[PDB]
């Protein structure tokens, strides 16, 4: 039956009711109780309030409105009011103050995860205010999540004015039956039984949620929580940025401040960050999730020079340039990882901060080159076949879906032997034609890197791996430097390729490194444990980066 | 003869010479002359500087190194050092006061844009300070100006070496007998001139000139002062967010800081912000030149309704929204500044300042309709004839070329009758079938505009004049309010069908608003007058919204 969920603002979705603190006010100036809120009912239908709800006035055209109110009001009591008595002041304090009730944009989020059609319906205003940012920004975050958010100060009508009801029926393409309708204010519930809807008073958080959970037989309360938000790719901002005459690189943009780019590792994609993205956002940056030279939108010129360290390096600085960023914060990924130690080791002017997941600073060795190490490691055979151009590419192209189910598995799932790749002569030998659908990824989001690799292939990717002499002979350039820019190393306990015991050694080229463990985290960090990574970046961006 | 002139960077085309600063600090502390310098110096090719110039150690590896040194400097002169005496302290200052020598870089310009291969040859280091932001962002400026820029610490050779020479030349494709070399050292100049190269010791800027003037035969003295930096469509970065299904907008990004979102008029693009577009970036701010639906890259549906100021504004909110853009600094002209200032009366949340250039804001009248308020004003009279679908299409869209060299022009060049066109049945009845070409744009600027608009044509940016009814039945809802926001009216002299006595009465609306005037200034001011455009804004800008 029900099918529609719609959430009041103040009170609902946003605590504590900027209404309220009115009653808090006068209690804590020991006003005649009401006598601010009489003020601010005043003149009811034509009241200057209802008025700047409707949209009629702005918030700062209200306020030196709704203070003659306080005077009048004042007047009546035989009663005065401080001199350091200001409705502005009071209430760019009550906004600010409000925060979202979090388990309810939850509830919100989990119906409409479940068939719902969500939606915010409240008795706003135009707020023009110079800390109207605020508002802005709580907006900026619950409005994704609901499908629609109608708001009083923008259809010219407020709340208990039944036509907004069949404004709100209409928008939903629903009838009251179906709806389900939740305010802190009882009059606002009236209108919305007489139509017939759901009505729930919420006074306690907590409570609604159990009615909620009832009437709408989905459990809401005591639920797992949720992962982080995650984005659609056909809402993110694209962006592309012609680093040389057949080079363009892709990226996906999202936020405002210091930023941040995102390079993903071998194989993936800027969606590889697709829990960072919102959450880094939202945390006060301004992230560049790119798609790494070979990958996604991204060019893939199929030389193999065109991969190696260097000028992968050199093409970052010139995305950079182009960009008109002066710096920048580089968080990479296996893969991507490497190319920001280099990228703080060759271009530190640039690189605002550098942070790694999975991946260690490991300065090449003088002496013996790589081929010879990394033969030197059981772990490290998948890198010897990946040499001979084509061998692998075959493979890994054969079937994208197997291809990448196979790949992005929990430490635990497994069904990928890593020792005796060369020997077995090939990636996937012994693994199934059908692999599991792995708890990281859902059947779309392993399409959604299918038809990504279906452009370019794994030429370009593979080719990462296919430029170890040259990046070497570049990294020994670098012997003698130390990376003293800010740099956070995250380690992942079940990565059994990139093994934590690797990054022991950094604190000697990156003296005040900082760091960060997850543990049972597999090698596909950002998928795996996405809220730990979100929390552990954040933390450092904000006493490294935002500076 | 001379086909490449390369410059020298502290010293030539930044001053004061990081350097010199030394001998300033020991006059300064009154210290022995030169200990300072000696102690830089110390090691000669196997100095601790020589190695910190090759890229060997970053320059907070050297500090120390370089600390040192002023020690036993000091202990062979018999001498001491104060308390308080900072090499880091000393260099920070140093670094951030050298500045962009102006007249030299714009000498370096005019020499290329008359042919000229430039290049920047430097014994730079690798920056790894807190505040190496300094010198990543002075070089994020010339780099763009010069072809190449070869710096010491990233070539592995410093500057006599011949090594680096041979490099330079090879680098520029060029043999000694083409090139000029400026340099402010004596010992770089040998190394040049024993290539064969015109070699010019820069002592005093304005004398170097006078010399290169001089060998490279072209007026680099006394020129005129050029128009600001214009940017290149294909090395700019591009954006695309999908708003709604069948709508994505396409704009240009360049810069970091508060998000200034330019809106152009009808009929332009992205590109009518050009000249804005990199000043604004460089003035600190993070620039999104928009393609306003119907125009370039962004979508342009057929239907007229779509282009009505309502729908048009909340597409923009959707934009930032998609963004992660909370708020966004709204700067437009014609058009746009028409959307701008309803962007301000409607969502003063996500406007964090609004600016319009030559529209001024004119609350709608409640009582007469549009229709009837333009007809009169035979100015307006192009508006009527832009009215019936397709017919103004037609002649707009028969020759792209001769429409806009008839369109931008100066105030006195003119050639469109603008009185009667509904009358002489089209706008260019009596214009030249083969316009000349205006001051303003180049040949190419115009074809640009020509092959954007070969994309959706006219149809769309028309249908903007096509909503009026619409537009002001929503507009009479904001009759009550006002713009309380940051706002900055800028009004062009010479624009004849928005005269500056247009917006004499903002005020009573926009009680704070600040304004900007134009001498000899068309419509079309942003080519017009360029530098006074970004002169203005930016000034406005870091006033009342970088706050
Ligand atoms: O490039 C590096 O330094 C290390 N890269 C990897 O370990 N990549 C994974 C690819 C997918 C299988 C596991 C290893
Ligand atoms: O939309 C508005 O409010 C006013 N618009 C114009 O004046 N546009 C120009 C188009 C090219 C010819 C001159 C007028
Ligand atoms: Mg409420
Ligand atoms: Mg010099």
């Amino acid at each position: 039956t029900l099918r529609a969920a719609v959430f009041d603002l103040d009170g609902v979705l946003a605590l504590p009711a900027v209404f309220g603190v009115l009653g808090r006010t006068e209690e804590a100036l020991a006003l005649p109780r009401g006598l601010l809120n009489d003020a601010f009912q005043k003149g009811g239908p034509e009241g200057a309030t209802t008025r700047l709800m409707k949209g009629e006035i702005t918030l700062s055209q209200w306020i030196p409105l709704m203070e003659e109110n306080c005077r009048k009001c004042s007047e009546t009591a035989k009663v005065c009011l401080p001199k350091n008595f200001s409705i502005k002041e009071i209430f760019d304090k009550a906004i600010s103050a409000r925060k979202i009730n979090r388990p309810m944009l939850q509830a919100a989020l989990m119906l409409r995860k479940k068939g719902f059609t969500t939606a915010i319906l409240t008795n706003t205003w135009l707020d023009d205010r110079a800390e109207r940012d605020g508002l802005a920004q709580l907006m900026c975050e619950l409005k994704m999540h609901f499908d629609f958010l109608i708001e009083s100060c923008q259809v010219g009508m407020v709340k208990p004015e039944p036509q907004i009801y069949k404004f709100l029926l209409d928008t939903l393409k629903a009838s009251p039956s179906e709806v389900v309708f939740l305010d802190d204010i009882g009059a606002n519930l009236k209108p919305a039984r007489d139509l017939g809807m759901v009505t729930i008073l919420v006074q306690d958080t907590d409570t609604a949620l159990k009615e909620l959970e009832k009437v709408t037989g989905i459990q809401l309360l005591n639920t797992p929580a949720p992962l982080p938000t995650s984005c659609n790719p056909s809402d993110m901002s694209h962006g592309y940025v012609t680093v040389k005459p057949r080079v363009r690189l892709h990226f996906v943009e999202l936020g405002s401040g210091p930023a941040v780019c995102l390079c993903h590792g071998f194989p993936e994609s800027w969606y590889s960050w697709r829990y960072q993205i919102p959450a880094l956002a939202q945390a006060g940056y301004r992230v560049l999730a790119m798609d790494m030279k070979g990958y996604g939108e991204s060019s893939a010129p199929p030389e193999i020079e065109e991969y190696c360290m260097e000028v992968l390096c050199k093409e970052m600085v010139t995305f950079l340039d182009k960009l008109g960023l002066s710096q920048a914060v580089f968080i990479g990924h296996d893969w991507g990882g490497m190319l920001v130690w280099y990228m703080a080791l060759f271009y530190p002017e640039r690189v605002r901060a550098v942070a790694s997941l999975n991946t260690p600073f490991i300065p090449a060795n003088p002496n013996m080159s790589p081929l010879e190490s990394i033969k030197a490691n059981p772990v490290f055979d998948y890198q010897l076949y990946f040499q001979e151009p084509g061998v692998a590419e075959a493979e890994l192209e054969q079937n994208l879906s197997r291809t990448f189910k196979s790949l992005f598995r929990a430490s635990d799932e497994s069904v990928l032997s890593m020792h005796k790749v060369c020997e077995a002569g090939g990636l996937f030998v012994n693994s199934p034609e059908e692999p599991s659908l792995s708890r990281m990824v859902t059947e779309e989001e392993i399409q959604f890197y299918v038809q990504q690799f279906k452009k370019s292939g794994f030429r370009g990717p593979l080719n990462w791996y296919r430029n170890m002499e040259r990046n070497w002979k570049w990294a020994c350039k670098s012997l003698g430097r130390k990376i003293l820019i800010p740099a956070l190393m995250v380690t992942a306990e079940k990565d059994f390729v990139l093994v934590p015991q690797m990054s022991q050694h950094m604190e000697d080229w990156i003296p005040h490194l900082k760091r960060g463990h997850i543990e049972d985290c597999g090698h596909w960090t950002q998928m795996d444990k996405p809220t730990e990574v979100n929390q552990i970046l954040i933390k450092w961006l904000d006493s490294d980066a935002r500076n």
